[PDB]
């Protein structure tokens, strides 16, 4: 089976700007996030389990997922939030398994958020790239872009491993605090060529 | 297919679940056997086969590239710590595997046969309601000997694994008692639930 690497990092450390710049170099990439989206989306895969959970309330008129309704309850409510990843982290573990089956590049990248945090990704991995950035930058990132209140966004922090732990059980490390495109762009393109070598090794 | 109604179908090993479940599939129910689901995801290029190699090493892994369920049997009833790694493993691809085959479910509801049903709190959540088949410890051990080949400890182990009858039936929407009970007479309780069943799930559309 193919070279997989996992590429993870906390909220608002630009995975995605990361992941998208090796998918250019033709890395196949797998993103969790993107799952838990499709799945939760009109006709997903989670949709029947989610309905039996949480009921009708949470299902929109599409047939899809009520982010917002979905969003207040798990925030306010552990058990609730913890139901739901029983539902939609084995079918992203699933279609992450599927994608990587078929996929066609050179070697795979998963992005997966909370990866040191879980034994079972890490040892899925051959190795682990960490997205590091200082968590003011990462607030500021998501406040940006869906603004969360800095109460969801550091709620959110608070579940992840610290900064400090995130890094020490990283294989390469990426810096994206105030780097420019071009400057990942020369990250990336090394660890492409060192990935590549890994890969035809294993 | 929306507001899927969904029967738990559940029992210790050896009280016979095959059997009732083959007498629901006759009468047009949808049955999603989670342990053909596990020998699936552990076939040749099956789901769990990358992180069973990455986990457990090659030795486990046969020549197609299929699990060898022989020597992974040996470490997972000698080692309680590799039992736990397995599953950790196989546990939730088959609890997902089992959403996709559900979905492509054509019959009026659907049945999960699932061994470890009232020791989750996942397989409760999801289905509607939980028929237990039952029947003595005794009549458990005999046929899981006499049957599969299963060694009496391998047996007990399982079952000490398994919760108790008691907690089983207790936790029950419905109850078969499959013990000395004839095919046509299993009939009959199937007969009686289908109708039932199908009255639940068109309620619930
Ligand atoms: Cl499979």
């Amino acid at each position: 089976h193919m070279y997989a690497i996992g590429l993870t990092g906390g909220i608002g450390s630009g995975k995605t700007t990361v992941a998208d710049l090796f998918a250019a170099r033709g890395a196949s990439l797998v993103d969790t996030d993107l799952i838990a989206h499709r799945i939760t989306a009109p006709a997903g895969l989670a949709m029947p389990a989610i309905e039996q959970t949480f009921g009708p309330a949470f299902v929109a008129a599409d047939g899809s997922l009520d982010r917002a309704r979905m969003r207040a309850l798990i925030f306010s409510d552990e058990d609730a939030r913890r139901r739901l990843e029983a539902i939609t982290h084995p079918l992203i573990r699933a279609e992450t398994e599927r994608e990587a089956r078929d996929a066609q590049g050179p070697y795979v990248i998963f992005v997966v958020p909370l990866l040191v945090e879980s034994r079972n990704w890490k040892a899925r991995c051959d190795r682990v790239l960490v997205v590091d950035c200082p968590v003011d930058t990462q607030i500021a990132r998501v406040m940006q872009r869906n603004g969360f209140t800095r109460e969801q966004v550091e709620a959110i922090i608070a579940r992840q491993a610290t900064r400090e732990a995130r890094l020490a059980a990283a294989d390469d490390v990426i810096v994206n605090d105030a780097a420019t495109p071009d400057a990942l762009a020369v990250q990336v393109d090394a660890l492409h060529q060192r990935y590549l070598a890994f890969a035809a090794a294993k």
